[PDB]
RNA sequence: CGCCACUUCAUGGAAAUAAAUCACUCACGAAU
């Protein structure tokens, strides 16, 4: 039938997740780059494809090549025909091969036990505080933009007010205590360095584009990994390999665990992060897509969000592997992880059928919540 | 007037003292 794995990524040297004003961009390609904390859930497709095609000796070697029916249709049968698409964005169906759900990808530490592993999640950015959200007539109101909300009171959960200066909350990671939210701190995580490169030969060239560029490369702390859940059609096998997840060739290892029979990912992870629910918001635990945010903010009220960046490699089975690949034209903003979905009474159900009707986005672990 | 010699052969003090003990300039430049 269907087959479930947990995949556990390990890094390998330091990690390049990068994009947005990357270098070779072009219009002052700004040779400092800046890599992302986490890669997108494209990459993860990609790197599941590739790892797929490479057990099955199926890749493209050699300058620009053919491909003959046969396997073209065992392409189709186990990876598909395109690659994860912005445009298929509502489609029901995953569109892929054996591939057919990935949860989004999950910051898990290690210790050095038999013991389970500790789920790591962005800090709510509501964590911390109250919100009352008094609405009987008018007594005070807010317009977003020429919207009618109530009037958001965030008192400190400890009265004073919400002080901008002592926020912190975005530079959090919590997991879950005996009965108490453990918070780490995100350079307790994550390790930076700024590498400076050239090329030796000097040749004719102009800034950002001759020599001298500055890359981000980040390494994760000792006992951390990165993993997702991964459901596979049943008749193909995913072996454990090394892997290259991200840029300048960021290689990992890959750990292919079977979970048993018979469980729903999303509802392991939603297990996972159960210990954040809250009656009163909606908790953004991976990015989401809402295609009006004006829509969305009709029927929430405050939306203590943040945007995040997505663009993607579009390929095909039949495309020049070799060469600049084509990116998404179409630049689209997500609710960052961490975001609070404050709704009014009730109307729960309906920015519910809003966020799931994506259920293409849905299936590669992008518009979960809690 | 005649005759005639012996003795002694460096001790004490001063044995280095003071002034200068590194100074100025450059402390990265150009292309990338």
């Amino acid at each position: 039938m269907n087959r479930h794995y947990l995949i556990t990524l390990t890094p390998m040297d330091w990690f390049f997740f990068g994009g947005e004003r990357t270098l070779d961009d072009g219009k002052s390609a700004d040779y400092i780059s800046h890599s992302n904390k986490f890669p997108q859930q494209s990459a993860l497709l990609g790197m599941i494809r590739y790892q797929l095609l490479k057990q099955h000796n199926l890749l493209s070697q050699f300058p620009y090549t053919e491909n003959k029916p046969t396997e073209k249709e065992i392409m189709k049968t186990l990876i598909g025909e395109q690659s994860f698409r912005m445009t298929e964005r509502k489609a029901k169906s995953l569109g892929l091969g054996v591939i057919k759900q990935i949860s989004p990808l999950m910051l898990i530490e290690c210790k050095d036990d038999t013991s389970s592993r500790s789920i790591y999640f962005p800090l709510p950015l509501d964590d911390g505080y109250k919100v009352s959200f008094n609405e009987t007539s008018n007594e005070d109101k807010v317009f977003y933009n020429g919207i009618e909300c109530p009037i958001p009171n965030v008192y400190p959960a400890s009265r004073k007010f919400f002080d901008h200066k002592t926020y912190n909350n975005y530079l959090f990671w919590c997991t879950q205590g005996n009965n108490q939210i453990k918070k780490l701190l995100s350079d307790e995580i994550w390790i930076s360095k700024m590498q400076i490169g050239i090329t030796k030969h000097v040749e004719e060239g102009e800034d950002n584009d001759k020599s001298f560029y500055k890359q981000e490369f980040l390494q994760l702390k000792k006992s951390f990994i990165y993993a997702f859940y991964i459901t596979l059609s049943g008749e193909s096998e995913l072996s454990s390999d090394i892997i290259q997840l991200g840029g300048q060739r960021s290689v990992f290892r890959m750990e292919v665990e079977s979970i048993e029979e018979n469980s729903d990912i999303q509802e392991k992870y939603q297990t996972a992060a159960q210990f954040l629910t809250q009656s009163d918001r909606l908790l953004i635990l991976s990015p989401t897509y809402v295609d009006n945010l004006k829509e969305l903010s009709a029927l929430c009220n405050f939306m203590w969000s943040d945007s995040i960046v997505f663009r993607n490699i579009q390929t095909t089975n039949a495309s020049n592997f070799y060469g600049k690949p084509i990116k998404s034209s179409s630049k689209y903003h997500f609710l960052k992880p961490g975001s609070v979905l404050y709704f009014k009474q009730g109307k729960r159900k309906e920015v519910e059928k809003l966020l799931m009707d994506y259920t293409y986005l849905r299936l590669s672990g992008y518009n979960i919540y809690i």
